[PDB]
RNA sequence: GAAGACGGUCGAACUUGACUAUCUAGAGGAAGUAAAAGUCGUAACAAGGUUUCCGUAGGUGAACCUGCGGAAGGAUCAUUA
């Protein structure tokens, strides 16, 4: 199987495509894990670091994450499986950066750590600005700047 | 001595701009209370495993942690030339 990157467009020939996103439950009650595989695949895809869509499940989820260079495993911890996240696999792209002008998530981020301001710029129409104050990922991304 | 006309004086109503009082519709946003077999933790109650609480300021998935100055409603009404 492959996927168009959201699934607010029905469209087939819809500009943006990318693997599927698979996971892993493991462990026992009290102590559940869900990994997710394809996580470093699915970042380059969509082209940021795998911290931020990782962290993106904590905020919503209400949930720790955990990453590691000793084994390269992504997780979010407790069980996510089936609808727990495929009801909102676009959510990193639904609530961060598709443009209120068209439905066109060719998008660019530049941050500014010394500032407390993150920029926001899309190719499509020209939309520019900042990402929301109220969202919460802005906290984790201004302490995690861009490679 | 009839119709009619100039001038005053009451003043309904009409046009135009502004102010204002009630009721009423709405993209989208952000909160509260019912219900008690959803999810991730374990902040409080016994020294609750870092005593707790107040004012103020900064910081984070969340409960919350840290700096400065107070309170006992404390876990001491007491410590010896």
């Amino acid at each position: 199987m492959s996927v168009n990157v959201n699934r607010s467009v029905s469209d087939q020939f819809y500009r943006y495509k990318m693997p599927r996103l698979i996971a892993k439950v493991e462990g026992k009650g009290n102590g559940i894990k869900t990994v997710i595989v394809n996580m470093v695949d699915v970042a380059k895809a969509l082209n940021r670091p795998p911290t931020y869509p990782t962290k993106y499940f904590g905020c919503e989820l209400g949930a720790q994450t955990q990453f590691d260079v000793k084994n390269d495993r992504y997780i979010v911890n407790g069980s996510h499986e089936a609808n727990k996240l495929q009801d909102m696999l676009d959510g990193f792209i639904k609530k961060f950066v598709l443009c209120p002008e068209c439905e066109n998530p060719e998008t660019d981020l530049h941050v500014n750590p010394k500032k407390q301001t993150i920029g926001n710029s899309c190719k499509a129409c020209g939309y520019r600005g900042m990402l929301d104050t109220h969202h919460k990922l802005c906290t984790f991304i201004l302490k995690n700047p861009p490679e």
